[PDB]
């Protein structure tokens, strides 16, 4: 997750949907690794 | 139309797939949308 | 898009987010091919 | 917790990636969430 990309979307609600997911996808990179590995282990 | 920026190739690809689905949904013949939503209300 | 899959999620808002996207992803299969191909052509 | 059902392997995979991001977001140390949201308010 190093390079940045622009995205265009039509529709205010579509924009808000995508922004909520952009936030979650970018924030997940900040979870400390032991917490990620645990989450992933339990999802089995 | 709105812009957003996202960091990371996989994140961009996911968001693009979703953008495509949200915009294509507007091209579905409306009776098929109506049927889909009715079948779902029947279930849930 | 033939087999069906169950998904569990924690959080009412997370559930509503995912349901909105599930709907768009399933509905996009119903767009007539000439409309899909056109949309995809113009996104270049 | 809620269930949903989705038709199609690629659709399931997308929704799973998003479910993971939404649930992992809750494990991010809150000051890092705060910083992220501040940097975004600075921009937009």
């Amino acid at each position: 997750d190093e390079d940045t990309y622009y995205l265009q979307v039509r529709g205010r609600r579509n924009f808000e949907i995508l922004m909520e997911l952009k936030r979650s996808l970018e924030l997940m990179e900040l979870v400390p690794q032991p917490l990620v590995d645990s989450y992933d282990q339990q999802q089995q």
